[PDB]
């Protein structure tokens, strides 16, 4: 396997094992990602932050510190968006696979925010 599968893996695998409400789909909507980065000169080290930073985020979206969030949210936000562009760079035989899975990207997200989030709102 690509060490960018890899590099994606040792976050999500912690975010599957924690949170395994949804230990799936964690992992595959962002391997499958990790592949479409590789498409896009993108490093190991390019990616291993954004995950672990998508951990901060969620466990922090967990105990609560709105600001370790926002921090985390941030900072995986600022590296995703260089490189859907560098993928935006791409041929429209690329694009058409990017422009159908991102929805999902943003379907994993916006489910597992709302969901991790009611978790807490739930004493």
């Amino acid at each position: 396997l690509t060490p960018l599968q890899q590099a994606a893996l040792k976050w999500a695998r912690k975010l599957a094992e924690r949170f395994p409400e949804l230990g799936e789909e964690f992992i595959a909507v962002h391997l499958e990602e990790a592949r479409f980065w590789e498409k896009a000169g993108a490093t190991p080290e390019e990616v291993d932050a954004a995950g672990k930073a998508t951990l901060e985020y969620y466990e922090a979206i967990r105990n609560g510190d709105e600001e370790k969030a926002v921090e985390a949210r941030k900072k995986a936000l600022d590296i995703y968006n260089k490189i859907v562009e560098a993928l935006k760079k791409q041929p429209p035989e690329v694009v058409a696979a990017y422009e159908a899975f991102r929805p999902r990207h943003e379907a994993l997200h916006r489910r597992a925010e709302a969901t991790l989030r009611a978790q807490y709102e739930a004493r």
